[PDB]
């Protein structure tokens, strides 16, 4: 009633969004056992949290349960066309400041960002900040450093973002603690392998409604989301080829039943078309990159591509294919929103009937979120409760208020103990039923670990 | 080859030519071990080594034990399973002039006769300088019995999760005597060995022992570990209906994931030792039950007694303990089918009826099921695990620990694993095996990710 | 150009650019196109067509129009059609009647428009029919117009076995192809596409993950072999129900386990005979039987809070949908996903957990919440389509003698050399290669180097 | 004091018996006939020439078929595919039985003979039991007058019963015969997933070899060529698949797998620059599961990866060019069914040689070979629908009827389907599964009787 401290697609998409939200709570029972936990003692009184990541239907979720425990927030996407509208008005029209639509510019985008920054021209009074991929956390240390110093910490979701922090770390420009959460077992081999699973043929069928059962695939990385990746496409029946620079991650491919092969003739890329292996991208219908690395499918390898392949990043960020080149050079047509055909034949104009074109998915962004809705509410379930936990655990330590002594031996950038790891999976697992054993004080003591846990070492690999 | 050759004890000497045989064939399917022959003969870095060494005496461990041998060590050797020797193998070793003792088959008190046999010569304590372990029955046999033979003793290097953990109880406790490589947590080893060679060989040592089919029917696999997740691929493969027990939800919730069903054999997950509270509808429809835990006692005696009729019952972690067998000895009459196959009648201790239905199978009689009833993992996955143990006993044994003097010594004290520079290196060779073509990153790309071109391409908290 | 009706003709444009993609992956319907187009085999051909109005269908259209024939077009199901499709084959010039989300009412009224042209019956003289509806309404309601037509053409299981039971009473007017019983269509369509667009339209409704959760498939025949596919590839534990032995035994050794929703498999009406133990675990069931009430009152009683329920069989009685409308309330999620609050009829509590998640109201699921089979997938059923179409024309039945008639009475099925044909072209699209046999080797297991390979009793 | 038989060791009886107890608590159909129909005796005066595998699942078959009253004589199909326990046990049992592993071609030859002559002269034989048609064609080649007076013939297997057709046609067919193979409890279940669960058994058994990761080349797609491929692809081999029947090539391409010939464009004119090169040296395994001939020929051979491993999962072993590599290539044996095929010349081999090809039992039928072939619960339907088969023919008693009569009744025919429901019914309960029973009025919708057949005769499943 008067809240106009907002701007997403459409309002009227709030009690759509309501709905959908009521369904993903009863799909989210460790963020929704957090909120019954904690609502009570109000961990998160007095957290003001800056929120960047994709304003989906769970990152509602997650938004609602940091308000439950007491905090507020300032929101925005993490990239321009992961946002599900009727998610943000449905943010929106509870109270909670939010800025975001599906299909952003990019001047829009970090627009959104600084709507959060500011609260009426000025710094809002922020202490804390949840970030997806940095550009939140980069825009801080930038532009705001008099905010950064009454920030308690940052909590960071995914591989790219905690890639950032510890090169600041390294190079002694971060200035407040952070928590890696992509790095517990619950997000990490949870989120990045089976999320990817799960939505990367999800976003293709939605944006080519292609067959993919004996088609020919080839994925560049085989980390977490690759391997999600490549069962993705597995699993319906695609010959997936995957690509590699890490050989103990090509040992897992070739032991997972897959072929391993390089676009570059020996693996030696030295910028020439002549070390491209025509042959193989010749062959190749759907090629997907999750490396998180720069160029991994480059100007020569998509001029080398199977007339009509699809083409997709699933990483964090779209310069994983040298989609500049493709503007430079090709005439782009769109299907529908998030999916172009790009015609080979000139930059200047389109024959409606040429068929030596390439299909890409969302301009190079995140292909899940671009093409479908990303990852199921019951996986990021696992990330969002980690998320919770290292916000109430930065908040507590209040950071921004220890002496400086004190502010030095807490700069880190950490992950959360293995007990609350276990404890986020216990809660994943009753969500599907599942019946855990309980040791008796003998086989504890066996292996030698406490009956409640934890299970494993540190070092543990899962 | 030595004439005279007596330094051996094995089954039988006229297999040796059929096990030659199948080690040229293994020495083309073991490239990284292969390929530090090689590269590492000429330098003879194990020159004056002297390895007892204590591993299950397969076709795999036979190239393993030449490959030492070939860049310059002297071992003796025995099996680390009474059931897990394959017996041309061993016999190829021993027509090679080198001392094995190791056959299929032993008893208990022969499996210890077998060891004492590495440690001795000629009635006197051997001059071995390193260790080469497999689950720590050895490295506990000479900490206890010879504790002055590890005087000059430079390392052990342990292969399997059970060892490594009694390794650090012992480290923890004061008890160790002298440094030890955990091969185990090598990638190329824990995530390669450990899970995809029980996804080969639990299938197949079923087959071997039982010939049944196992699409269609119900497996309960207790454990979901390295072993226990490569377990449940092996049948989930074949068709089976899976189900996992856990006591890790981490491990738990990676089941659920994988689409297996996650259940108990307890009501609620809790053992309060009476029979009510066994699950026993759950157990009643299962045909197959395989421990893979490395934990005691995890298919218990009320569990067995509530098994559907006709299950199987098996076990693919390091011990046989894993199941109460101890309780089926003492209760139910056993009747051979095979060699490691059993018919374990629960009408009684004394007779049996010959057609009795109400009988479980035993597989290897609770020991490791995958070398007890088949030939454990093939070559191509050993190769990974075996040429960490190669460069591990390179480097303890370059290292010297032995004859340094006692202050720098209890600095070094320790167990390591082996750095990941090396880990990827094997694994390199293992793609290389496959035809696989590994990319390398230009300049640009590993600025852009933080790492060196030529690895190691991960931070060393990495999972994979 | 007046003579249609669709939900936005705007949407054209965007309909033709998602057909220019298609003709890319349907080779066989594309080689017909080439290889046909000089002969105009259907030149004269008036075609009613009543099939699921799709991307696929659309290129199915424009076949049958490049090869010479006339078409009056509908939807086979409220709401399978794609309505940029719809919009591209009107903007073309081409009768079609059909938007997603009809009524029961709108979708008679829709097949109506392609019997009737101005008033009066189009001079008809083929039928292209996909679950029987035209083809009963033809017989009931227009039996005149049936005195012009020289076949039928249809196109899945259900609608054959509404022509059989027509042929069995005496009461089938015309000729009929089987289209379903090719293998590139029942073997490819009827399996392989709901393998992929069953998971498909799931995710599209609820965006649930499914890796973990209980499947519960109704029926183990080419739908729900498909079906139980889709969901186990993506983690399921699915479990599978069969009153058919021998399905059931293919179910066993493909890895399922094989159980009923009554103790014992005895449906005897009670709640008492309701294996509640089992349904109360199931997180998903799909029906896949074409049979009626297999997944009944006492089963939506018994499953599982917050279950989804939905049908990939042809018609809404799979699911006792009435039951549902008359006893619970229906809260709408979104189009095609409701939520069915089982608390009680009038009113519910926006945050109720007993509910169940009905996608597209009991009716076909993958066309109603996704966009059904995929191109290449559909290239093999709307091929045989073709050469059927092809086949009826030119046999003229409509013009025989009587005696002449009542011999050439059948529902037949294409030769296997134009089942080995179309076939051959799927490969081809895949890139595959196929053998071709040594003349000796043809003569020793006693085929031709050209084919057919198979005796006409191989099961594959 | 019986002697009439001959097994590799009697001293194996005890262990085989052990195995058959096992084996017939794996087998609920055939049990369920032995326990129906023992008292009917419908098999009294049956005296049946059998000629299949001497397997522990065969095993079952024989005591099945003499529990109802049946005598027979019995002979291996296969030299390698005997199980010597099996063997041993039914000869034991009193049973003439002749068969052991590892037979030459001239022992085979003679096991067969000792089942048609009793004493030196004709049994008195009356229906015949055949697995790949070679005691039929000694019968109709040999011994004509014999079967004059036998009812009729149980083919097991596609080729047999290929054979069988080619006689109907020329008109050589002197007996009527069931074709066992085209039930759908026997085809669809044996020669598919029997060759599932038992293909990756024995290339593990001869080779140790691991799979996941390697290239395979199955040639064919058939149900036997769909169950290889899926035996190796779920060990994880990247499996490509060849045919020349572009239906089936359609299901590979469906199944997720990529179709390639061994021959550019798919065309074996018979030269070696018709081999596709790159492909064939990228094979580490090649199975041939087709029924034909040369279908992994010489200049496929010569092409292969070193030391790829070439094996037959077909009925006869003409399917691999092995004659060329006994002419031209030097045999190492590694242990029996398992050689090195040195492809450096034939005067002898160097013992590190690198340049060779791992052949499995020779060529023959490698699941029988090198493991044990099918499991004892898929043979279950097999052998359950040989049983009925034997006696739906001896009942007719063809031998006895008329001249006219023998003219209408002289045909190759499958069992009807409601019979292959009834063992599917007993497969499905062996499981533990539950079948659902059709309400009168669903029965009425779908136009099926309550108790089935379910589906018309033309449902391809
Ligand atoms: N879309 C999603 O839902 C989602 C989810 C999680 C993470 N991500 C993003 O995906 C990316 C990858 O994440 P991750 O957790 O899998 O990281 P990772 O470190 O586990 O894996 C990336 C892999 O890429 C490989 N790689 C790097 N350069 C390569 C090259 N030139 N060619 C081939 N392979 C190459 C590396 O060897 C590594 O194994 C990151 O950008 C991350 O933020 C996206
Ligand atoms: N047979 C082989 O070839 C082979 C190979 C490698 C290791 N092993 C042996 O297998 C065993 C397991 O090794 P690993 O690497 O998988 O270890 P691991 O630690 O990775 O896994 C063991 C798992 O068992 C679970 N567990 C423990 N007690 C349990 C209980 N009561 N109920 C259910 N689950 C329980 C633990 O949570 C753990 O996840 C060890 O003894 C190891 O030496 C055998
Ligand atoms: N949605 C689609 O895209 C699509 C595609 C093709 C066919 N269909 C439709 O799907 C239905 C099935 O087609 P099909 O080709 O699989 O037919 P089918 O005859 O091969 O299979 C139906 C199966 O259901 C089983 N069944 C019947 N009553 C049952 C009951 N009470 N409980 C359990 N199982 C029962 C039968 O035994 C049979 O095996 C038909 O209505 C057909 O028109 C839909
Ligand atoms: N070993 C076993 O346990 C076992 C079991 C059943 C059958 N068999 C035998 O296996 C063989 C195949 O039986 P089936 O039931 O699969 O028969 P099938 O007719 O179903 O399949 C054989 C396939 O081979 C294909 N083919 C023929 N020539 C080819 C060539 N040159 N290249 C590629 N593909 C070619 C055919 O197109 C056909 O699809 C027969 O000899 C049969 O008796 C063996
Ligand atoms: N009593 C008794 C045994 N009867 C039974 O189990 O059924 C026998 C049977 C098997 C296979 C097909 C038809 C009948
Ligand atoms: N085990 C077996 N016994 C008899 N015939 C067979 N054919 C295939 N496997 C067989
Ligand atoms: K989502």
């Amino acid at each position: 009633a008067g809240f106009t401290d907002y701007k997403v697609a459409d309002i009227t998409l709030a009690a759509w969004g309501r709905r959908e939200l009521i369904i993903a709570e009863s799909e989210m029972p460790a963020l929704m056992g957090l909120r019954r936990k904690y609502a009570g003692q109000q961990p998160l009184k007095g957290a003001k949290i800056l929120g960047c990541i994709h304003m989906t239907i769970q990152t509602g979720v997650l938004i609602e349960t940091l308000v439950a425990l007491g905090a507020e927030v300032r929101w925005s996407s993490c990239n321009i066309f992961s946002t599900q509208d009727q998610a943000a008005a449905a943010i929106a029209a509870a109270g909670i400041p939010v800025f975001a639509w599906k299909g952003e510019t990019e001047e829009e985008y970090e627009w959104c960002i600084e709507q959060t920054i500011l609260k009426d021209g000025q710094p809002w009074d922020a202490n804390m900040v949840l970030d997806d991929g940095g550009d939140l956390t980069e825009i801080l240390h930038k532009k705001y450093p008099q905010m950064l110093e009454r920030i308690h910490g940052i909590t960071e979701e995914t591989t790219t973002g905690v890639h950032r922090l510890l090169d600041m770390l390294k190079n002694g420009t971060l200035k407040v603690p952070a928590i890696n959460v992509n790095d517990s077992v619950t997000k990490s081999k949870n989120d990045n392998k089976y999320g990817c699973r799960h939505s990367l043929n999800d976003a293709i069928k939605r944006g080519t409604d292609h067959l993919l059962s004996g088609k020919q695939a080839l994925v560049i990385g085989y980390g977490d989301v690759g391997k999600g990746s490549s069962q993705s496409l597995r699993q319906e029946g695609m010959i997936v080829k995957v690509a590699e620079v890490d050989p103990i991650c090509a040992m897992q491919a070739c032991m997972d039943g897959f072929e391993v092969v390089s676009p570059y003739k020996n693996g030696i890329n030295d910028g020439t078309e002549a070390s491209i292996d025509a042959a193989l991208l010749g062959k190749i219908d759907l090629i997907v990159t999750t490396t998180g690395n720069v160029n991994v499918c480059d100007a020569n390898m998509l001029k080398a591509l199977k007339k009509r392949a699809v083409v997709c990043n699933i990483g964090h960020f779209d310069n994983e294919i040298d989609t500049a080149f493709m503007r430079k050079n090709w005439a782009w047509e769109e299907v529908k929103p998030q999916v172009h055909k790009i015609h080979r034949t000139g930059k200047d104009g389109f024959d409606a009937h040429n068929d030596d074109y390439l299909i890409l998915l969302a301009e190079g962004r995140l292909v899940n979120l671009g093409n479908a809705t990303g990852h199921p509410s019951r996986i990021m379930d696992g990330s969002f409760a980690n998320q919770v936990l290292a916000q109430i655990h930065l908040f507590e330590q209040k950071y921004a208020d220890l002496p400086a002594a004190e502010k030095a031996k807490r700069l880190s950038v950490e992950v959360l103990p293995k007990k609350l790891d276990e404890e986020v999976a216990l809660e994943m697992v009753k969500g599907f039923g599942g019946v855990v054993t309980q040791l008796t004080p003998k086989q504890a003591e066996y292996i030698g670990v406490s009956v409640e846990g934890p299970f494993k070492p540190d070092t543990y690999r899962y």
